[PDB]
């Protein structure tokens, strides 16, 4: 028996264009799509379905075989009274404290459970041609398809029965499902860890689920403080970065002092001109990095709200990020270092995105400092990720990379 | 003459939303005489059926027979039922480009005779597609019938009719793999590598495979031969160009002469090279109406005579051979206008075409290149299926000092060097350190919102001062006119402090093109400077 599912009252499905594919995607499609279809977890539609959800092929995680990833970024966002109030799955507290957190992919086990026949056209896909030959080939999901935040919220019941015998031996491991993913959480030493995520791999093998670093180790995540400068010798210039820097950290970080500082610069001196520090602004520029080694004062994770991420571009293989509510009112800070920019920037994109799958149980909207047109084209042949965010595209405002530096 | 034996496809009408109910008009008796044949004929022919009086109902009827001609023809106005009926899915993603087509042995056009009549219409909707032939004054009931097949003119038809040629080749695919059939509207392209004999003995058996399902195509006699005139083009054998395009010689240019010629000049630019459309494109910027005249501009005069010596003789464009990459070359023509060729074998051109530069920008030759790049990316992807390899006029080093110091990911898939000048070039740096011995100047700029009054000036480290004043202005064009203001007073080495994040972030973009008068002046004064250093600090 299916669960009935329903749409947002005044919203329709989703009815958005499918993205050009090369030809080695478009084959690679067709392949996976025929096997699908001939397992009955697809079937070909008829012109009366008007929804179209964008599909593509990305290169799998434990793999050199090509896997199909349907955007449903869309269908989500029109479904989310479904998922997310009538049956939310909670997000745990302890998962960001533990010492290792494994993911699993756990997406094959959607496949099993058929889909509400009345909600199976909103599921509606189209491989494209090459020079437009053919029509597109159109399929919509029979089954629980991958992508889309109900499976897992279907699924939920299912997945509590699988997993009882292993949390009920194991009290203190935190296993947390998000999308197509088990995240699995443990103090344990990282032989023990292992060990257990191949014990709780077995588990999965007899319900049918076969399934960055290895770990991820969330108890070493860090904040990229706001960096002050230690120096010997101060020229005007210097001052001038450091109070543009420390005005920047008072909007943010209650305590944060300038008077001292701001006072060395007095006049219309030379920027190159040597200027003594006092033992007033020496005092309040220790003050200063203690208040930016800390986390901020003042600054809660709202649930009603999104979350956003920006990231900048620092140059020679490095980004800085922060994710925040209200702007500037940073949640969390870090930094990403390495191919090329589009490859390190999806790179940068997916852990961040996990990291915020971690400690808040949902993604962030990305602020991008590329051009559309470049990201859109490129993004695909470096995603690794079975979800996608939200993004949009900035043009990274002055000083706000020279803060963050 | 036959109606498809093939399931049909189920439709429906909006949630909440009953069929139409629209009153006919009262006809004339020859309008009435005329549908009262048309009717009985296709009633005949299984297309239309008369239905009882429990059908509540209708749409409009018209009848049309030109002054020319004694040929009636029935018009059904399916405006409201178009209204009422369920959204499809789109057709076709784009339409077939030549340049992407392959070189077959083989070729042949079938063109399916009375499409849309020869598809059956979803049973349980046909009652939605009710229309009345009045009676002679409306004084008795009318004649009603409805369809039986996709209705010209119906929202439906064209998704339904292409739905159903898919359903029905799919077979005929999955048993002949190696036989192109391109789909477009009632037609079907079809090619082959097989000998002359052996290719007429697929095409009869696709023939009778249609006619077994109800569609008609012409015979051996009846089929086109090449060239084929398609959708503005002429496919020939080994090669494919565009229609004959003439350029009028007019004393007088009117808004619609040169948006007609812009439009002529844009089609042929896919594989005619070097088109420009620039300066003829500036004469239509206006509120100007469709037959007032345009006096021509030296420049669009200059720009149409190079366009008739390009368009003098013919130019034809290659097939597409899977087995060789596909290289595109890019090169700058001025004032934002790039040019763009791609081929197989140097140098026969599957295709040409243009980018333009982004109106109301602050921008340089090194971001228009890479648009035109990823503009090339795109459509090639749709065309074949995969990108090129680029030919581009910028060096290794010069791309690489600025993807290494712009702030944004940007990036340009494998590419060469060629030396085909003007090369793309960066017209002046910025310092990455305050200039020893080079004045210090601390610019400011501020207007008053109310009167639009403001004022632009700086002081120096060295004492030296100014202030000018100026009127209907903004705080960003004081901010910008007090940096020009530094650039023009200062020597060949400055520093400069603002509180302008606006100005700066516009000139660390190293633009050297813009629509604003005043960021051209400052580019001037950047590019003969031989050491600028840009500081910011808070207001
Ligand atoms: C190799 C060719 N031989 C010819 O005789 C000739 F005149 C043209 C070509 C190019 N060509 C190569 N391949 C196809 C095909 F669609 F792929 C299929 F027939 F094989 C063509 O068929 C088209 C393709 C298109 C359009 F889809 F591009 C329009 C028209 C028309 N009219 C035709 C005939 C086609 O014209």
């Amino acid at each position: 028996e299916t669960v009935p599912v329903k749409l947002k009252p005044g919203m329709d499905g989703p009815k958005v264009k499918q993205w050009p594919l090369t030809e080695e995607k478009i084959k690679a499609l067709v392949e996976i799509c025929t096997e699908m279809e001939k397992e009955g977890k697809i079937s070909k539609i008829g012109p009366e379905n008007p929804y179209n959800t964008p599909v593509f092929a990305i290169k799998k995680k434990d793999s050199t075989k090509w896997r199909k990833l349907v955007d449903f970024r869309e269908l989500n966002k029109r479904t989310q009274d479904f998922w997310e109030v009538q049956l939310g799955i909670p997000h745990p507290a302890g998962l960001k404290k533990k010492k290792s957190v494994t993911v699993l992919d756990v997406g094959d086990a959607y496949f099993s459970v058929p889909l509400d026949e009345d909600f199976r056209k909103y599921t509606a896909f189209t491989i494209p041609s090459i020079n437009n030959e053919t029509p597109g080939i159109r399929y919509q999901y029979n089954v629980l398809p991958q992508g889309w935040k109900g499976s897992p919220a279907i699924f939920q019941s299912s997945m509590t029965k699988i997993l009882e015998p292993f949390r009920k031996q194991n009290p203190d491991i935190v296993i947390y499902q998000y999308m197509d993913d088990l995240y699995v959480g443990s103090d344990l030493e990282i032989g023990q860890h292992r060990t257990k995520i191949e014990e709780l791999r077995q588990h999965l093998l007899r319900w049918g689920l076969t399934t960055m670093g290895y770990e991820l180790h969330p108890d070493k995540w860090t904040v990229q403080p706001i960096v002050l400068p230690e120096k010997d010798s101060w020229t005007v210039n210097d001052i001038q970065k450091l109070v543009g820097k420390l005005n920047w950290a008072s909007q943010i970080y209650p305590g944060i002092k300038v008077r001292q500082l701001c006072k060395l610069l007095r006049g219309t001196k030379a920027l190159t001109e040597v200027i003594p520090l006092t033992e007033e602004a020496e005092l309040e520029l220790a003050e200063n990095r203690e208040i930016l080694k800390e986390p901020v004062h003042g600054v809660y994770y709202d649930p009603s709200k999104d979350l956003i991420a920006e990231i900048q571009k620092q140059g020679q293989g490095q980004w800085t990020y922060q994710i925040y509510q209200e702007p500037f009112k940073n949640l969390k800070t870090g930094k990403y270092a390495r191919t090329n920019d589009v490859k390190q920037l999806t790179e940068a994109v997916q852990k961040i995105t996990t990291e915020s799958i971690v400690i808040w149980g949902k993604t962030p909207k990305f602020k991008l400092p590329i051009q559309k047109e470049t990201w859109e084209t490129w993004w695909t042949e470096y995603w690794q990720a079975t979800w996608i965010p939200e993004w949009e595209f900035v043009n990274t405002p002055p000083l706000v990379k020279l803060w963050y530096q």
